[PDB]
């Protein structure tokens, strides 16, 4: 059955709740972001509204085929009235078209659901400063201090760097960039800017791209494999066997392959910075493993709460088992004794 963490009090909305089949009550359904975890369940034949942002609205249409009749975009930073209940969504910092949601409920409780989101200070000057949140929806993944990572300005410039460096020593070696999400695009359109290359994909990706609104996107894609020298393949590809095999099939026009795997956290985190990475090497191919990430780091995270001094915090992330759920609730203790809210 669909959990209480779905549901917002006094509305008869939910969150990313599209698995449960009619949810009993439910005449809006608001979805996030384009992430199957949160979308699933979704299709041609729902028939009740959906709320969304632009791009997550484009993306239903065109990818999972949804009616446009029950597609309720919505532009950010505005307040909005939605079955009589006022609601704004604004920029989560996770991935394309991803929100985060205002409700102001009927009796003055003022609810803030993060969605997935990295947490920003720039966050501390939208429409959030402006008034009180009494309850925090948050996107708890990594919610333990061991989950440092860097910033993502730092690891662009780590692969911007790498990879021009390879290209430049073997004009013959090839980049090559998994996925299988929206999400993470800047790592392989940075390399392909610095490569004066497009970036190239298979045709239900460049698809899946056009929905995004990236400006000058026809610019930096296209479908032709062979004219580009960034490309991107399915994360499971990514493997040396995957790679070899790709290699193949451009027939000798390359001899070394560059791979990036952009992962979450991986432990390696807690040992060693961005300048001390390195490959795993057999023959003419190498795979980085680059840890950009689209969630909140712990610190990221502990300062967005201490600033805004929810009254109560609902993990929407990690809330499976009873460790993880009272582990996260000592933190919470902490940031709050600590902050004095
Ligand atoms: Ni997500």
């Amino acid at each position: 059955t669909c959990p209480f963490y779905k549901k917002i009090p006094g509305t008869g909305f939910t969150v990313d709740a599209f698995q449960y089949g009619v949810v009993e009550g439910c005449t809006a359904y608001f979805l996030t972001h384009f992430h199957s975890d949160h979308y699933a369940g979704l299709s041609k034949h729902f028939t009740f509204p959906v709320y969304c942002s632009e791009i997550t609205g484009n993306l239903l249409k065109n990818k999972l085929h949804v009616q446009e009749q029950y597609i309720h975009p919505l532009p950010l930073d505005t307040e909005c009235i939605v079955n009589g209940v006022k609601v704004v969504l604004l920029d989560a910092n996770h991935c394309p078209g991803a929100v985060m949601i205002l409700f102001y409920l009927p009796n003055g409780t003022v609810i803030l659901h993060t969605g997935d989101f990295r947490a920003d200070p720039s966050m501390e000057r939208s429409l959030l400063a402006d008034q009180k949140v009494h309850m925090l929806y948050l996107d708890t993944t990594y919610c333990s201090p061991e989950y440092t990572f860097p910033s993502q300005q730092e690891v662009i410039r780590f692969a911007i760097n790498t990879a021009f460096e390879a290209v430049t020593l073997n004009p013959h070696a090839l980049v090559v960039c998994g996925t299988y999400s929206i999400g993470k695009e800047k790592v392989f359109l940075a390399i392909a800017d610095v490569l004066g290359s497009k970036v190239g994909m298979s045709q239900e990706k460049y698809k899946t791209l056009q929905c995004l609104n990236i400006p000058e996107i026809n610019s930096l894609i296209t479908t032709d494999m062979c004219s580009s020298l960034v490309h991107l393949l399915p994360m499971m590809q990514i493997n040396f066997k995957g790679l070899q095999s790709h290699l193949k099939k451009c027939g000798g026009k390359y001899n070394q392959i560059l791979a990036f795997r952009p992962t979450g956290w991986t432990h390696s985190n807690k040992f060693t910075r961005i300048a001390d990475v390195i490959p795993q090497t057999k023959g003419n191919i190498s795979i980085y493993g680059i840890p950009y990430s689209e969630h909140s780091s712990y610190l990221e995270m502990k300062r967005f709460v201490q600033w805004l001094k929810p009254q109560k915090i609902i993990p929407t992330v990690n809330v499976g088992t009873w460790k993880s759920r009272s582990t996260m609730e000592k933190y919470f203790r902490e940031w709050k004794l600590e902050a004095g809210y």
